């Protein structure tokens, strides 16, 4: 998913 | 951008 | 800093 | 490990 | 894989 | 770039 | 400097 | 050994 400023 | 397995 | 499971 | 600007 | 600044 | 067995 | 398994 | 700009 994404959170803060990182997506995987 | 992306690198390895993460986009930021 | 760190957040969730990453430090940047 | 770490790479670029992310450690996990 | 990648680590630091290199990918082998 | 890449050479031999490394990329940067 | 050196890290992991590479030196430069 | 070394090649290019790396020793491993």
């Amino acid at each position: 998913x994404c959170y803060x400023k990182v997506c995987t």
